[PDB]
């Protein structure tokens, strides 16, 4: 599992209301959270099953 | 039938305008309602046909 | 065709803007309308095939 | 090419903030525009395909 | 490598928020923006596949 | 009083968010409404005199 | 002193973020809020002048 | 009437949301558009007075 | 000089993003930040005359 | 000419988008540039005549 996976979720500057994947570390899996549309952090997938592949 | 499909629709804090899918005990069916796309609870589905699978 | 097919389209109270068919009997096609998110009626379709399928 | 590709693109009275597409007789070519989910013109498609192979 | 690869993401005066990808010519690889639904620049791919391709 | 002051007001496609008059036949006064800076029809007037001279 | 006078500052549905006054019964002089651009209520005042003549 | 009354308006890669005016050749008439505040082209005009006087 | 002129600037908790001046007893003139919209405190001038006026 | 005419135009880390005028001294004339609302340099002017005047 990488390091990027224990990041918190990145929202943003913009204004977009996109959801997005992020892998809880806490929790154990991934959850949704609203990505403004711009500068995105590696702990932002689109697809929940790259989520859990990449950071299970 | 899970317990879960028994609770009410969770919008959350959360600003986006999504639809997602929950199970009306009453109305014994799957509805739509509007996710706010963080924090949610199990009764939310992304997929119509899952909600109907599970809480069916 | 079903009486329901000759409702008016119901946007509901719900803040999404979703775009959902209706079939319009004056126009003798389906249309776009905009959906609330919750609270649908039965003159509301996610698909324009299934619209004009079973409005036909 | 039909007579209602040389339309100018129109958006309508409603709220929602869809893409589609247009055909630009000036540019030659289909373009995007913002549709508000209601009473649409010809001049308006879903896919870009769609588009180019009608008003081509 | 097209030489519009290297403008600047350009937004446009259109209300609407949908992602799209743009390439970074400094990151090297393709990023998301906003775009407001008209009058769009080169470098703007709704697909990432051909952002990346196009641009890579 | 001309038609176009019984129109609905109408926004645009444009993303401002500029503060515009519109005669509200049913309330009997000019009221205010969002102009999204671009496309605007004719029941929309920068000040508010004119809108109730125009549409009194 | 109106009766309108009393009444809380009312933003609206609106996404506008315009600089209003309204007249603070409690402080005894008129006060700046956001008004988000459609639907007002009578204690809203775009001259600050007006304000106080008017609920002075 | 100067050859860039002809130009089509230019938002340009600026975030500002500023109404502009520019001549629209077609229309026959000064209109309103979105320009981003930044390099500005010719038919950018801040007030509406000097647009139709200089493209008349 | 008024006590107040000695504060440091206070944008609130609005959201809009508008334009006032404040004293800088440091630099010994009045400067701009950005007020939120409400529950401003006393150095905050609409007009950068009236600032130095009274700071002044 | 002030030395300060020749220094380019700067925004500033705050976040509103308003129009203020700059000199470009390889263009000759004033131009517009997005300002912040803090922190300004001494080549940003709320007006242009006073802009042209200055380094003129």
């Amino acid at each position: 599992r990488p390091d990027f996976c224990l990041e918190p979720p990145y929202t943003g500057p913009c204004k977009a209301r996109i959801i997005r994947y992020f892998y809880n570390a806490k929790a154990g899996l991934c959850q949704t959270f609203v990505y403004g549309g711009c500068r995105a952090k590696r702990n932002n997938f689109k697809s929940a099953e790259d989520c859990m592949r990449t950071c299970g």
